[PDB]
């Protein structure tokens, strides 16, 4: 069975759980505040920073290399612009770095540094979501918070080098399917994808509590 299918199957249950975290439930209903939106976007800034550091570290490693698409996919630059938008020109000392964010970053560095054959799980969990359901979330954010169609403050959700997210997702899946796969790697990759999802749920749990304190 192809890796792209194996990952979709292995994470469909946990995905349902992630959508129904209290934070995402509120987000999807259009009940996201600037305060809540800033917290989550600052946490993604740290997460994607770590993810992409490790991608760059492993760009030539054949257990990752076919998924090397910085121009199309990388989010760090977009997130910097968003941080300048939401937090102002001194954003680097204004943005929070929460413990649940630190925990996700830590696992990203473990994977990138010690288990790079699992990095695909982490890329899959973030980028394929961003190209799919992230575009729905963009539209809700825009409407909730009166964010302009010109895209300021939502650079994260914008892929100016990808014409068509569906076709690119199909390419990315096809290329995932060219990674050298053994039963051992496949099984652990799908497990790590479930972990990546849990790390995201734990962040959403944490942020909700911080908003409700
Ligand atoms: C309310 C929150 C969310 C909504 C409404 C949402 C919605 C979606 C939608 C509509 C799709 C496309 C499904 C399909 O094409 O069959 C999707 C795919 C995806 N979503 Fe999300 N999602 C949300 C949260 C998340 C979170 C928190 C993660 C990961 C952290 C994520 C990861 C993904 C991934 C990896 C895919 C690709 C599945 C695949 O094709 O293999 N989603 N999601």
């Amino acid at each position: 069975q192809d890796l792209s299918e194996a990952l979709k199957e292995a994470t469909k249950e946990v995905h349902i759980r992630a959508e129904n975290s209290e934070f995402m439930r509120n987000f999807q209903k259009g009940q996201v505040s600037r305060e809540g939106f800033k917290l989550v976007m600052a946490s993604l800034y740290h997460i994607y920073t770590a993810l992409e550091e490790e991608i760059e570290r492993n760009k030539q490693n054949p257990v990752y290399a076919p998924l090397y698409f910085p121009e199309e996919l990388h989010r760090r630059a977009a997130l910097e612009q968003d941080m300048a938008f939401w937090y102002g020109p001194h954003w680097q000392e204004a943005i929070p770095y929460t413990p649940a964010t630190q925990h996700y970053v830590k696992r990203l560095h473990e994977v990138g540094g010690t288990h790079p054959e699992l990095l695909v799980a982490h890329a899959y969990t973030r980028y394929l979501g961003d190209l799919s359901g992230g575009q729905v979330l963009k539209k809700i954010a825009q409407k909730a918070m009166a964010l302009p169609s010109s895209g300021e403050g939502l650079a994260f959700f914008t892929f100016p080098s990808i014409d068509n997210p569906t076709k690119f997702k199909q390419l990315y899946r096809a290329r995932m399917n060219t990674l050298e796969m053994t039963p051992e790697v496949k099984h652990r990759v799908t497990e790590e994808a479930k972990t990546a999802f849990l790390l995201n749920i734990e962040l959403f749990e944490e942020l909700q509590a911080l908003l409700t304190e």
